[PDB]
């Protein structure tokens, strides 16, 4: 069946490598992509051989790519092979553009994702010249529809000079109704709109993006696959944490500060938040609702059986199996799931309205609850703040869950003092680890750190933790927040001169 | 008569009784915001009552809950007496301060938007006492506030008893500048949708509403506002305001701002002061404000219709200011809204207005994360207030200081922070007496060159560039290049020597 159902488009369809040239050195280019689902594909790649062609001719060939959020091997991978990217935003989490940003090669900035197309507009990064955009089919009257996320698609179109679209025949036709596209000024000029969802399966809007045809400067026929990692199977220090939080929601609704349907849910990036899931979908709680920024294997499985019925988020985050199985069941999985745009599946506004409880994976958090997401040791870039801030901060609930330990048991995610901030005491008020919980709410700074030492610490280093903090409050400048400047920071440089944080 | 209920009137008492009613380990909510609108005779006998149960060896202490800042006669008063275990979110009382800074009182600085709804969450416990100001109370028992709004419609809300100070020192004519909303902007959820799309729209009424059954007592009183002095304009706070309002008019000359500019948030103090003296006098107009607090140079503004109108939480005027408002009550009465605390300072109506955020700072860091509260990451200085809210919801995110402290012994600009309150992607303008630091669009390490370069001071850019350049070289990961080793030194440097300034008498890799 004909992707392309618009007759008047196809005269525009070329080949990737021509639709390439396109894109100048210099260029900004916001691109479709949201944890590795609905990035571009082929043209990345013919764009990467060129760059890496005329570097060696001794041409400047580089470009700044704006994109929803993570993407995968075939842009961020081969653009980062071929040194072709200067400045990147907002999310990556791909291992060669994570080294390129490490190394200084390529410059990064990690906006709140649902910021990302407000700044667009105000033209924080510059003039956007193409927009890049992925698609599972154009409509007779000329809409695109997305393909496994929404992300930032329709501002970059708005935004951009000239439109590439890629009709991807792996992606799924039956996506086709899945998306909720708004009309209406939620990142443009202000003042904005009054984005009017009250409940988290409310449909506002409608099912493609919109784009002037005359914009679209080619058309390129693909066929490649999302690609995602799959996920840990949770292990017993996962089970630990989703059990300790699941017990927390039970207290909750018996002293009913929740109801026994909990609140829209959002769940975070990575292993830890996907076990919890694990653990609710045969969990206590019936007719759960999810209003997150993706929908990761354990939210499908929720859905699945039945614990939870709808979920709303901007992306998929499907394992490589996850990914199939819903595609075998999109008639099933279609009905309870709405992809929204980023600026609307993170508005703060939103989130707050609906009082969604957030949890989160983190890399470490300080003795008084200040948490590290992004940036180990201080310097170096894991994957970026993501959505993290826009729930944690407008939360109803906003919970943080780790592994006590790193790295095999040598390095302590709870320490004397985070070596990077992303999330500030205000905005974090539970703790999980597969030691136990800590519930802040009420406390005070040298409050938070009796409990987070006494529940979240490993045995190994609790008693460090605990002798700096009876040393810091016996000798730092000032008592509401205890330090010790001379070893707040030691652990740290302990790991980076030893390999450990562990004395020897 | 200021009571105007007839029934409320025999629930008329002394303070000292009525003071009474407040219970060793009580909860109590109290109206109060930027000096402004906080009970005054209640706390001042409850203080003494506190000492004189101290003095016999009999524990009396309570958990204060608040709007934001008060006054002597309230936070002064019971800091004086040893009588508060726990505050929250917001004080500049120096005594106050300095039972927080001992470990003698408890403190959490919440964002001033999000106190209430923590408090109907449970977070600070059971609220036993309302203890609220009033101008005024109407023929159908609604209370007029006073000079703020705060927190009370939630404090009173939640209370078990409700205490009530009617104050003949505030104006009568202040009946009617409130807007008072009675939909769930703190509630349980679902919540409402806040539906103020302009900075001059009222969506409720003009009085707080409270089942008089919960009105245990009612006290006469008559006395002022906290009113701190005006805080004159010095050279330094008139260079600040000075690059500020050059980047105002360069963005209206590139289209990315109206002539009106966007609604405005403004802080007190100093640089303010110039700021709000600098756009009397430019080339803007039409200007509105959306705000925490109403303060001098605003009510001048409105005067000359340069602001067409000013919504804020609260008053923070000088004596000077508060006489001129008050001679001319019935005109500023048309000119300003006073909301509810969660409204002024929700998230989604600053992003939806498009504020314009401009706000001080202890010190950055050479990547533009900000410290707003703890002096050498340990010691309190006032609250992250509404900062928090303004600063990540804000169309612009402006900070502003002088590029040194204590007499250039700090630099303001610093290797790290020693405690961070808002994060780099919270911050997109810095300002200093040196210069403005334009951030829009770069990575860390292009923020750290322009910071460097445009906002330190030069005794202590040289340090920071040497700091730098070595990171560069030799930390862990280079996105964000520390050296941790000595990130924190400079403050140790001042713990340790008063100054951040090194010696000749030691290598410095920057003196070579
Ligand atoms: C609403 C939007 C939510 N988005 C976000 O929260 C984005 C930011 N968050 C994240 O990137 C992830 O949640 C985090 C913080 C990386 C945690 O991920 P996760 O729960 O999968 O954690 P997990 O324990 O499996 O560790 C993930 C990685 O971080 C590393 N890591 C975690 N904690 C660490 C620490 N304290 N020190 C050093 N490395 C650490 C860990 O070693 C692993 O890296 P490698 O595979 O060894 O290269
Ligand atoms: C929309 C809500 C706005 N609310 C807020 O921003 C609340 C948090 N902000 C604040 O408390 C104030 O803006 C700040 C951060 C204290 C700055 O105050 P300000 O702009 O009036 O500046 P100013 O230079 O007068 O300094 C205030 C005090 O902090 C001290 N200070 C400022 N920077 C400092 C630094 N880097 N190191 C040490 N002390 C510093 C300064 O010495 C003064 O202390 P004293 O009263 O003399 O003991």
């Amino acid at each position: 069946t004909e992707r392309i159902r618009n007759v008047a488009l196809r005269s525009k369809v070329c080949p990737a490598e021509t639709a390439s040239e396109l894109i100048k050195h210099g260029d900004v280019v916001g691109t479709s992509g949201f944890t590795g689902a609905g990035y571009p594909k082929e043209v990345p790649k013919a764009l990467a051989q060129r760059m890496e062609a005329a570097h060696d001719r001794g041409e400047k060939y580089q470009i700044s790519l704006i994109t929803g959020a993570s993407t995968g091997p075939q842009l961020d991978g081969e653009l980062a092979k071929a040194n072709g990217v200067y400045f990147r935003s907002p999310f990556n989490t791909d291992a060669t553009m994570r080294n390129r940003i490490n190394a200084g090669e390529t410059e990064y900035f990690d906006n709140h994702l649902g910021q990302v197309a407000g700044r667009a507009v105000q033209g924080n990064y510059g003039k956007f010249n193409i927009a890049l955009v992925e698609a599972t089919a154009i409509t007779e009257d000329g809409g695109i529809v997305p393909t496994s996320s929404v992300g930032n698609s329709q501002t970059f179109l708005n935004l951009a000079e000239k439109v590439i679209i890629e009709v991807n025949e792996w992606q799924n036709p039956m996506l086709e109704g899945i998306h909720d596209i708004w009309d209406g000024n939620v990142s443009g000029v202000p003042t904005r709109d009054i984005v009017p969802i009250v409940r988290a399966d409310q449909r506002v809007g409608g099912p493609v993006l919109r784009v002037n045809p005359d914009k679209i400067a080619a058309i390129v026929r693909t066929n490649d696959r999302d690609r995602n990692a799959p996920f840990a199977a949770p292990d017993e220090t996962a089970k630990a944490i989703a059990g300790y939080l699941l017990d927390f929601f039970g207290h909750e609704v018996k002293q009913n500060r929740l109801p026994p349907s909990l609140l829209p849910l959002q769940s975070g990036v990575g292993n830890v938040a996907n076990a919890v899931l694990e653990g609710l979908k045969e969990g206590p709680f019936e007719n759960l609702v999810g209003y997150s920024e993706v929908i990761q294997d354990g939210m499908l499985a929720m859905l699945d059986s039945g614990r939870m019925r709808i979920a709303s988020a901007s992306s998929f985050s499907l394992s490589p199996e996850a990914a199939e199985e819903i595609n075998n069941r999109m008639d099933f999985f279609r009905s309870k799931i709405i992809l929204r745009q980023q600026d609307v599946s993170n508005s703060p506004g939103i989130i707050r309205r609906l009082g969604c409880i957030a949890m989160n994976g983190m890399i470490e958090a300080d003795i008084y609850g200040n948490v590290n997401s992004t940036r180990v040791m201080g310097s170096k870039m894991m994957n970026g703040i993501g959505g993290s801030g826009d729930f944690a901060r407008s939360s109803y609930l906003s919970i943080f869950l780790s592994p006590s330990t790193a790295k095999g048991g040598k390095i302590s995610a709870i320490v004397p003092m985070a070596a990077h901030v992303d999330h500030i005491m205000q905005d974090a008020q539970i703790f999980v680890t597969e030691q136990g919980l800590a519930d802040l709410r009420g406390l005070s700074p040298v409050q938070r750190a009796r409990e987070i030492i006494s529940k979240c610490a490993h045995p190994d280093y609790r008693p460090m933790l605990q002798d700096y903090f009876d040393r810091a409050l016996k000798n730092s400048f000032g008592k509401h927040t205890p330090h010790l400047l001379t070893e707040a920071l030691s652990w740290h440089q302990r790991f980076i001169d030893t390999g450990t944080m562990l004395p020897s």
